[PDB]
């Protein structure tokens, strides 16, 4: 029903152009008033589109409907790369939402299903014409092969890949590598290699989705997360896993490598059955099925100023997320990261933020971090956010 | 950051101090009154606007202790069939003000509190030592009454004699020990497992300075709750006397019945900062923070791990800690009869043993051969144990 944006705006990536400008809200008599570069409390973006797909690149957003007509997907903020595919003049940033085309068999039948966004890349996932991809692949985090002397902007290329066993059902970008989920439970990724982060048991670029083995060989994989040059997977009977960096204790538990280029199982004792999992730059967090949040990495975690960095989940306390006496069937029902930040849905409707405040992406209206879960407040029951470096969106109810 | 007292474990002898806790109460203004059953299986917050700094569990009662100068500052609840809570119904089942006979109430403050099966101990700082409850073995430092009758007795015992002044106090089940600042341990009570350490199996009713290998040692703790006794020095060393049917002196002597104290050396342990002591358990905490434990029952390694002569550290990454933060490790230990609790640098209690009508506060009734994460709406700052409850001293998250 609604879309609330917020954060650093001088991009475009919130798409309202006159947060860009010198402007000011209805008032007949009200002059202009100057802007800063961030919008600091949720706003409702104008958008006569049923979006129920929303991710935050560095610095730019993809907005996507399930709609059966032609216009699929919007874009906007920083398209240096193309991230955003082709758009018309010579702009460097997209101010308003603006349709993302894809060279599509059928456009009037087959629908998107979910975008995603890393660095400089997007993914754009349909239901039946495969992944699609767009901006930079100096990588090969769009899936196709390196031409070393591309110039990505103002272009045209959308790469297609359909070459998964089964249909894709998640895609996940990271800051220069991309992973893809199928309905068989396994893990396909490309991109940057330098810190395992495509878990292919190699350190170089891939430039072609390639099926991850290791510890995640037949486990049937039901969640991918990714966003930095981290990556965790959780499969269906509760089991968590990772690769990729590890120079923040994400995987300290099982190796002294920095650059786990294997997938390798994480046990955590009194962790229990893990539900979904979340990873940001240098922190993670996985949710079990109590509704509980776990928290560990570096960074502001979410208990406190004490804690900084574990290579163990440490349980953020129920009574922040509004657990009491009166109301003991709070628990937590969805967590997403940003590249510094966190976020949690409750079964109650209400979300809560904490971690770095980077340009007021907590949307909190102060500007200071937060080292305890926070509720945000807006015009809306949230259903589910999509966290950036330094801004985030909202899918919600009216 | 507010003060927070939780309780919980068995509760029909009003140990916890919830007197809705012994009735069927109720959420809303509509939830019909639900029955109550005989035990708090998880931790709830027992409502007090004084500040208590000591805390202490004895059979089936509770002391909670103030620093304060007010002339109010000690508070029990629980049985009182022998006075053990003082003058006041055999069961005390809110906290109550308890009556100290002290020359200069409105200066004296009481720094601790201890329990044992019948009898209480209150530490003063300027007054001594002050007892009250059962002296059927003269575990209140007064020689025995044939005939006394404890219930609704007004006695409260003084003991201020000591050479120096008293630091700790500590009651085991039918004796009491203390400890001065001179580094030396007095005792009195029941003597024929050789509990009270004076080198003969009589029943001892005057405070009675220990010797043995404690001659001429700088004692910094004791410990005690059942009939087996440790102390523990200065310099790391650790010493033990009174039952050892269960294998806690072991390694020094094949006598069950030790009266005189006897040096524990346990060359696998580092230097001894804490010791605990329970009905047939022992524990103790080393300079790396790391936990050992001994004698027998549910020890804490598994349900293979029932008997040993020798300490056994318990693995680390049971208390959620790692190599990689050695600064991060337990800070604190306690025993209940037959269960066991840790309070680690990250803010977090760890409980395990004989699981005592849910006197490990973990939800479920069943043993825990493992350390577990007890979960509270407070970050706990120390514990006391019981038989068969639990009460933690903890401070609001935020």
């Amino acid at each position: 029903d609604r879309v609330f944006v917020w954060g650093f705006s001088f991009s475009g990536a919130l798409g309202v152009p006159s947060f860009v400008v010198p402007s000011s809200g209805p008032g007949p008599r009200a002059g202009a008033r100057p802007r800063r570069r961030i919008q600091p409390v949720p706003y409702r973006l104008e958008l006569d589109q049923k979006i129920s797909s929303a991710a935050c690149g560095y610095g730019f957003t993809l907005l996507s409907s399930k709609t059966a007509d032609v216009t699929k997907v919007w874009g906007m903020g920083l398209n240096k790369d193309s991230q955003l595919g082709f758009h018309g003049g010579g702009y460097e940033y997209v101010l308003e939402p603006s349709p993302v085309s894809l060279p599509l068999d059928r456009p009037q039948e087959t629908r998107v299903l979910q975008v995603s966004c890393g660095r400089a890349h997007s993914l754009v996932l349909t239901d039946r014409e495969g992944v699609f991809s767009m901006g930079n692949n100096s990588y090969g985090q769009c899936g196709r092969k390196v031409v070393e002397n591309e110039i990505y902007s103002e272009s045209h290329r959308v790469h297609r890949m359909q070459d998964f066993d089964g249909q894709v059902v998640q895609v996940a970008c990271g800051q220069d590598h991309s992973l893809f989920l199928t309905d068989k439970g396994e893990v396909y990724s490309c991109g940057w290699g330098a810190d395992g982060q495509t878990g292919l048991g190699h350190y170089n670029i891939t430039s072609s989705p390639t099926k991850l083995g290791g510890d995640l060989a037949g486990v049937n994989v039901i969640q991918v997360a990714t966003y930095g040059d981290c990556c965790l997977a959780v499969s269906a009977d509760g089991g968590l896993f990772g690769w990729g960096n590890s120079e923040y204790l994400q995987l300290a538990s099982v190796t002294d490598s920095t650059q786990v280029n294997v997938p390798r199982c994480l046990h955590f004792s009194g962790v229990g059955k893990v539900r979904q999992a979340a990873c940001g730059g240098t922190g993670c967090a996985v949710l079990n099925g109590e509704g509980h949040v776990f928290v560990w990495g570096y960074g502001i975690l979410g208990k406190g100023p004490n804690l900084v960095e574990s290579a163990v989940p440490e349980m953020i306390p129920p009574t922040l997320f509004g657990l009491t006496e009166f109301n003991p069937e709070i628990q937590v029902s969805r967590i997403r990261c940003g590249l510094s930040h966190f976020a949690a849905l409750t079964n109650k409707g209400e979300l809560f933020v904490w971690g770095k405040n980077i340009r007021g992406c907590l949307g909190i209206g102060r500007l200071e971090d937060q080292y305890f879960p926070w509720r945000v407040t807006m015009p809306g029951e949230p259903v589910d956010v999509a966290c950036g470096v330094d801004h985030m969106v909202t899918l919600a109810k009216s």
